[PDB]
């Protein structure tokens, strides 16, 4: 049609031209050698990719049947466990080992702090995320509900000094807690100077230095009256800006203008669950943003340069101004018609992402001044893997890609998502398969919950999705992930990460609650916005993660029996009003997410739930909601009438929340006419038949359908 023939492949022209004209120049890779390597890698690895996917289906069919042929009303755990062992689901645990991954940047091996995830197809969000390495604490407190809007402190169209003063007081308390003075409080400071290479703070009746002078990291401006003071605590930097001429500074007792926090230490630029990309045109938009990030010239607003500081001794030094970037590739499941073979078969999308995002990442190892990785690594998050054979396959794919690209072996590092049950229960073997490439493990708990529901779909009805947060299986899974990482030597070598905070407006609650993750020994956890990164950074100043990890060493805190505890609901635990709240809430969140996915190609959206809580949705939260309703429909908790009635009831409410808001197409009243409504319906009624309950097959088909009707 409009394709380019290379060997057995037929490449969409928009992708061929993008690679030749934009991605390849400056890499010293010969274009014809590249495309021949694409041909050879696709041919060589596609059989094993398909075999792994078939093995998923075969395992799930055996588990399905096993549950259907059970009569003994409470599950016999020892029988279930030996069955899983016989069919090859539960594999032997290897002997203890230590990972050997080398060439990794300090932001990953050593620094504990927030990790931000943003959709790579939104250039403005990607830029703000890269720039979120540093963020204003004052803006983050003033603009959110961390400072309550009680009487007097309300936000309005102009500055509220009552509220601003609360902001200042909060930050002063943070400084006392994080960088203590020898005597007195920062609240009473009247000035800062550096004298004989050390920081002295002026109080109203004396002067004082820090309880630990080593927390003084540097300053800007004249040592006489500095323009800022740079502190460090638990490896993260804090900058007090000093400017009495600013409006905030005029009011401040020491002329302080702002407190800047090192925030999003690393950032994951996402090609997976937060974007909608169903063809070559969509992929190229994402590849091109990733290219502009790595070259440094992406602009909508531009990327920040590094920050210059004067050392306490008087010399000069610099600090990175940008978040260290990972890229999340898609996993093993999907194909994309960006490339088809001679038969018209689509090429596996994960294989393509490895080739093209890896190629593009070479630019980030080279000058265009500052770069990405000063130590020479490329950082790829690989999601949705099931078990160690699937991890071994990713490592071989990366190896073959390094060869095509002329890169040293093990340049391409792997952030392993622990977000599928067969990976959880074989986690040690999964780490071992990537022992020379792994740079993190992370509990992707939302995907993990969807896999929990689908895997035991035949077992019975599951608890409500709000109950999953506290079920035995997920508490064991969180502790097990930390134990396995620490036992593999992750302390000082690789990140131990936990999952995403989705209530974008509930920042007071995040600051109160999310501290549990570093208290659990996690050296990183996921945030949805630059503002959330700045606030989550407070937690790493309160919690000494390095100390926590050392205290956790050698502990075995989860048993296989706990990991395998299926979240079945007990006998009729639900009144009719509770069942309908669950159905309505799930249909509302499904419809609000899917309508912007199908009609507008937006892969992450804030969707208010039934309690009017704004939730950041992507495919993982959709997987949970659709699988839970499919499970309730499968075991008779609800009827097919109940599902259809709820969809029809919530759809006009979703229509209203998107009313006017740009060229949006209402779903109501012509339900059977809306591709988006039909996609939402299909995700529920066909959910039990989707592979591992994944949502991409239906989403991609329905988005391509909508694009075709928008052209005829
Ligand atoms: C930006 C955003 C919002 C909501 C999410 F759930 C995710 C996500 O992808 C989480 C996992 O991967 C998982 O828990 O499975 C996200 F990146
Ligand atoms: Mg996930
Ligand atoms: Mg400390």
């Amino acid at each position: 049609t409009d394709r380019v023939s290379v060997g057995n492949l037929r490449i969409a022209r928009v992708l061929y031209d993008f690679v030749n004209n934009e991605a390849l120049p400056g890499t010293d890779i010969d274009p014809d050698s590249f495309w021949a390597g694409v041909d050879k890698v696709v041919a060589d690895l596609t059989p094993q990719n398909q075999a792994l996917l078939n093995a998923r289906d075969e395992l799930q069919a055996q588990i399905d049947k096993w549950h259907r042929r059970r009569v003994i009303e409470p599950i016999d755990m020892d029988a279930y466990r030996q069955f899983l062992t016989e069919i090859g689901y539960l594999l032997p645990e290897p002997d203890d080992f230590t990972i050997t991954t080398s060439g990794v940047d300090a932001e990953i091996t050593t620094t504990a702090g927030p990790q931000l995830v943003v959709p790579v197809l939104n250039a403005r969000f990607a830029l703000n995320a890269a720039n979120a390495r540093w963020g204003s604490l004052y803006d983050a407190l003033y603009g959110t509900d961390v400072i309550p809007e009680t009487d007097g402190a309300e936000k309005g169209p102009t500055y509220n000094k009552v509220r601003g003063d609360k902001v200042i007081a909060y930050a002063r308390k943070f400084l006392d807690d994080s960088v203590p003075l020898s005597s007195g409080s920062f609240g009473d400071a009247t000035g800062f100077t550096v004298q004989d290479g050390q920081l002295v703070v002026a109080l109203p009746d004396k002067s004082t230095g820090l309880a630990n002078p080593g927390q003084f990291a540097g300053y800007t401006g004249a040592a006489e009256s500095p323009t800022s003071v740079l502190l460090i605590n638990h490896g993260l930097h804090i900058e007090i800006l000093i400017d009495p001429e600013s409006q905030v500074g005029t009011t401040d007792r020491a002329g302080v203008k702002d407190v800047i926090l090192e925030s999003a230490i690393t950032t994951i630029m996402d090609f997976e669950d937060s974007v909608a990309a169903v063809d070559a045109a969509d992929k190229v938009l994402g590849y091109r943003n990733w290219l502009g990030l790595n070259k440094g010239d992406l602009a909508a607003r531009v990327l920040n340069r590094d920050r210059n500081y004067t050392a306490p001794g008087g010399g000069q030094f610099t600090l990175p101004g940008r978040s260290l970037m990972f890229v999340r590739n898609v996993g093993h499941l999907m194909t994309n018609d960006a490339i088809v073979d001679t038969d018209g078969s689509e090429v596996f999308e994960g294989i393509m992402d490895a080739l093209f995002t890896g190629l593009i990442a070479i630019h980030g190892l080279k000058a265009s001044p500052l770069i990405n990785s000063r130590t020479g690594s490329i950082y790829i998050v690989k999601p949705k893997m099931h078990g160690p054979a699937e991890v071994a396959f990713t490592c071989e794919l990366f190896s073959r890609v390094e060869d095509v690209l002329g890169l040293p072996q093990n340049t391409m590092k792997i952030g392993i998502m622990d977000e599928e049950r067969r990976t959880t229960v074989n986690l040690k073997a999964c780490i071992k398969a990537a022992a020379d490439r792994v740079v993190f493990i992370n509990t992707g708990f939302l995907d993990r919950t969807g896999d929990e529901i689908h895997t035991s779909m035949e077992a019975g009805p599951m608890v409500r999705k709000g109950t999953m947060k506290s079920q035995p299986w997920i508490l064991a899974y969180e502790d097990h992930n930390v134990d396995a990482g620490l036992a593999a030597g992750f302390s000082g070598r690789a990140q131990v990460g936990k999952g995403m905070w989705t209530m974008t407006e509930l920042m007071a609650d995040m600051v109160e609650t999310k501290i549990a993750q570093p208290r659990a020994g996690a050296s990183t956890a996921w945030v949805p916005s630059p503002t959330a990164a700045t606030l989550h950074a407070l937690h790493y100043h309160q919690v000494d993660v390095a100390a926590v990890q050392q205290g956790l060493a050698g502990k075995r805190r989860a048993t296989i029996e706990q990991l395998l505890t299926i979240p079945l609901a007990k006998e009729l635990a639900w009144a009719p009003d509770e069942i309908r709240e669950e159905v309505d809430n799930n249909c509302q969140s499904i419809l609000g997410y899917v309508v912007r996915w199908v009609d507008q190609g937006v892969g992450c959206s804030k969707v208010p739930d039934i309690h009017d809580v704004a939730l950041m949705e992507d495919r993982a939260t959709l997987r949970i909601s659709s699988q839970l309703l499919a499970n309730w429909l499968r075991h008779g908790v609800i009827t097919s009438a109940d599902v259809r009635a709820s969809l029809e009831r919530m759809a006009p409410l979703v229509d209203r929340q998107n009313a006017g808001d740009v060229a949006y197409r209402p779903m109501a009243p012509n339900f059977d006419d809306s591709i988006a409504f039909l996609a939402a319906q299909e995700l529920i009624l066909s959910g039990a038949q989707q592979p591992n309950g994944y949502t991409e097959p239906i989403l991609h088909r329905r988005r391509r359908e909508f694009k075709a009707r928008a052209a005829e």
